[PDB]
């Protein structure tokens, strides 16, 4: 089955004294400047972005097309390649998981409709306008609302051509046990704290977070960059590092049965027929991390560790006699309650720096390993 997988990626290191070395392409050995860790896959400095992306994201996108949910974390110290893995630089050798994922999603879906047909509604739902109403909304929206960049050409199969679809993104930040919508229409010049809660389907969501409709990989990246502008607003109004907070970018594939007897591509009007699947990409705060800020980060990452360990034991246990996931011990873990209770697919990418300076911090990062062996 599709249990949680943890993979590890070494960043480039031009030194003679490494704190860890890759062995089996699925194993890593500790090196004092005494433990061996086993992962589902180990990437070396030679493994480029394209290799990571296919091994890390293609099966999650295939999940998305199947109407199932997926969750991907990047974990590690600052300067570990965590942001490089996730986003990188918009070049052929530099682009990370997120833009390639957006590219492949938009390459692989069919029957993508125009905007304002689907639209977000109360309590984490979507409704459906009639076409002429949506048409004016588009021209109402267009009153509101230069990338030379590498683009992934990969097209995956598996989209349900009996479904019509639209793509919505939410971009959310968890900083100091408070949750913020980086896509909020901020009026006061301050981001509003947001509540993490469930809907009637028991699915977690951010109450007042904005679901932004995007028609292309390009448009989705424009929205992502807008969120990055908000993400850089520190408490002291300086530049806040991505290591200081958790960033949650959720790609939603909103689907509905295609309507017959029309020359257009349009859903059936019954909104209860809507199916929504998620691919959620999370760029965790740096594991090395303003005192309450660092305590929230270590509390949340420690809760995450405990939760995936409970998740692993539950995946081997029976229907009864399975143990509670302590997901309420942090805001971050609460937001992914469904995944940590075994719904959907979770993949964690442990980014580690082989430099001997990051030795002790790699010991905590490699503790996420599926299993461990001692010298």
């Amino acid at each position: 089955t599709d249990s949680i997988e943890v993979v590890c990626r070494l960043c480039p290191y031009t030194g003679s004294t490494p704190s860890l070395i890759a062995i089996d392409e699925g194993s890593i050995q500790t090196v004092l400047p005494e433990k061996v860790f086993r992962f589902g896959r180990v990437f070396s400095e030679n493994d480029g972005q394209a290799t990571v992306f296919e091994r890390t994201s293609v099966d999650l996108i295939l999940n998305l097309l199947k109407g199932q949910n997926s969750l991907l974390f990047t974990y590690g110290v600052t300067g570990s390649g965590k942001t490089y893995t996730m986003t990188g630089k918009p070049t052929e050798t530099g682009t990370g998981l997120l833009p390639r994922t957006l590219d492949v999603i938009f390459n692989s879906i069919n029957n993508r409709v125009e905007k304002c047909i689907f639209y977000p509604s109360a309590l984490n739902t979507f409704e459906i306008r009639a076409t002429l109403d949506a048409h004016l909304k588009r021209h109402q929206m267009a009153a509101d609302r230069i990338t030379d960049r590498y683009c992934e050409a990969i097209k995956l199969s598996g989209y349900n051509d009996d479904m019509v679809c639209s793509v919505f993104v939410t971009y959310v930040e968890i900083y100091n046990n408070y949750c913020y919508d980086l896509l909020e229409d901020a009026r006061n010049g301050v981001l509003t704290k947001r509540e993490i809660r469930h809907d009637r389907q028991q699915q977690m969501y951010v109450d007042g977070a904005k679901d932004v409709e995007v028609s292309s990989s390009e448009e989705a990246l424009e929205v992502f960059c807008l969120g990055e502008e908000r993400r850089r607003v520190s408490s002291t109004l300086l530049n806040k590092d991505s290591s200081r907070s958790h960033s949650v970018f959720t790609i939603k594939l909103v689907m509905a049965p295609r309507a017959y007897e029309t020359k257009s591509v349009y859903p059936t009007m019954d909104s209860s027929q809507i199916i929504v699947s998620q691919l959620c990409l999370v760029d965790l705060a740096g594991s090395e991390r303003r005192l309450a800020e660092a305590n929230s980060i270590n509390q949340s990452l420690m809760t995450l560790r405990q939760c995936i360990e409970v998740l692993r034991r539950n995946q081997k246990s029976s229907s009864q006699n399975l143990e509670q996931v302590p997901y309420r011990q942090s805001k971050l873990t609460h937001l992914f309650k469904n995944y940590l209770e075994g719904n959907g697919k979770i993949r964690m990418v442990i980014c580690v720096n082989p430099k001997p300076d990051d030795y002790d911090e790699n010991m905590s990062a490699l503790a996420f390993a599926e299993e461990s062996q001692t010298i």
